[PDB]
DNA sequence: ATTATGACGCT
DNA sequence: AGCGTCATA
């Protein structure tokens, strides 16, 4: 009844951007614009992996993971973008300082939490508030919204996309208490207004398209975000939750994309995120612990509490390479070169770090795969990180790792590595 | 032989 | 601490 919480106390947004990795690419060179193109790594080994693909190529069945020669068997004039190789590896920093770019942007707006190279989420709690005293009971005009689709409309009592988009926007507007400051459904529609101006700068000042959901919390958000992409926003209502996860499956929603979510779906016998509403908190706390049951009971709600946590740096700065196959490392000089090789790398972007950041990393981790184990790291230790020096990193992340060698002779190293982890942790102010 | 990252939970 | 899960380009 009326002490029954609807989590409907925040306006949030989850802003993403298009196709990232290729935008950034097709900024740079403007004969792979509005084509099918895709972005790959390495190329010797099937024409290199693809990590990033155009919406054009996406047409053609393109996809992430897929090695470019099979790529082009389903879209032979797929052009390709490759990324940066320095020291023997793939070299990341064009996309990671593009990242910056967007970030900055955004934290005009609002405070960001730093999602991923790509994405960000902003509390706009407050700058909606503000907006509505300016806006003076004033309604707000769908020409406000020229991106903005409402999930759920239209409904009830034309055959085009836009059209569409505008006849839902219409019942949505059409239907809104603005003499309310407190209706949530208004406070969402104002973040949606400042989220459509939030994407016109980060379009007018680098170039670079993205897509965004705005509701009341991270989730709900980021589920919003995917549903018209790309270049567009979507305002996801506490009121639409019911349709809209009534036919949901439990893997589409953060967090249970793995292990839980199918556990979730074999142990309730389920299959969409409304289901989950039939049992009582203790029940799912019964099968999924106290915490994911707590959590599941109040998310199939529409309902979640995680705060947009005010962090937009990365909290570790990390360098990684795998030697797959027949490259894995079985010397002690090729293992020493590569860690070399890592740490140089990893040093640039410390010092980088320091100087843009005001920050000294701690903590260096080393992790290692070893020849014929299924997990992606066999072996992770921890040393001291007290000098930013590439050749001292590198020692101390052999030392830690020597040990590891089974072969009894010491030029030989077995069994071979199949990837080396370089990572800078536990960052303190300077 | 997707690879190169990055955040957070458990014990 | 070291390991595991889940996620993104
Ligand atoms: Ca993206
Ligand atoms: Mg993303
Ligand atoms: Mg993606």
């Amino acid at each position: 009844g009326p002490h029954m919480a609807t989590g409907q106390d925040r306006v949030v947004a989850l802003v993403d951007m298009d196709c990232f990795f290729v935008q950034v690419e097709q900024r740079q060179n403007p004969h792979l614009r509005n084509k099918p193109c895709a972005v790959v790594q390495y190329k010797s080994w099937k024409g290199g992996g693809i990590i990033a693909v155009s919406y054009e190529a996406r047409a053609f069945g393109v996809t992430r993971s897929m090695w470019a020669d099979d790529a082009k068997k389903l879209c032979p004039d797929l052009l390709l973008a490759q990324v940066r190789e320095s020291r023997g590896k793939a070299n990341l920093t064009k996309y990671r300082e593009a990242s910056v770019e967007v970030m900055e942007i955004m934290s005009r707006f609002a405070v960001i939490e730093r999602a991923s190279i790509d994405e960000a989420y902003v509390d706009l709690t407050s700058a909606v508030q503000e907006r509505l005293q300016k806006l003076q009971g004033q309604p707000i005009s769908a020409d406000l919204l020229p991106s903005t689709y409402i999930e759920g409309l239209p409904q009830g009592p034309t055959v085009q996309k836009e059209g569409m988009r505008k006849q839902g926007l219409f019942q949505w507007l059409d239907s809104l208490q603005i003499d309310n400051l407190t209706s949530p459904d208004l406070q969402l529609t104002v973040g949606a207004v400042i989220v459509e101006e939030m994407r016109a700068a980060i379009e007018r000042e680098t170039g670079f398209q993205c897509s965004a959901g705005i509701s009341h919390n991270k989730v709900l958000a980021k589920l919003a975000c995917g549903l018209n992409k790309p270049n567009r926003q979507t305002l996801v209502s506490h009121g639409s939750v019911p349709q809209l996860f009534s036919q949901m499956p439990i893997r589409k929603i953060r967090s249970l994309g793995g292990k839980l979510g199918a556990s979730v779906i074999e142990i309730l016998g389920i299959e969409y995120m409304g289901e989950l509403t039939q049992f009582t908190e203790s029940q799912l706390q019964s099968h999924f612990g106290e915490k994911n049951g707590s959590w599941l009971y109040a998310m199939c709600r529409g309902i979640e509490h995680d705060p947009v946590k005010p962090r937009q740096l990365p909290k570790t700065i990390g360098c990684s390479k795998n030697f797959p196959g027949k490259t894995a490392l079985a010397t002690r000089e090729q293992v020493q070169w590569w860690l070399l090789q890592l740490a140089q790398e990893l040093e640039e972007r410390l010092t980088k770090d320091r100087n843009d950041n005001d920050r000294v990393a701690t903590q260096l981790v080393v992790s290692i795969r070893v020849q014929g184990d299924k997990r992606l790291s066999s072996l992770r230790r921890c040393c001291a990180l007290t000098r930013y020096d590439a050749h001292k990193m590198s020692h101390d992340a052999f030392t830690v790792i020597k040990n590891c060698n089974t072969s009894g002779i010491q030029t030989e190293w077995s069994p071979p590595l199949t990837m080396l982890f370089l990572c800078a942790t536990k960052f303190s102010a300077s």
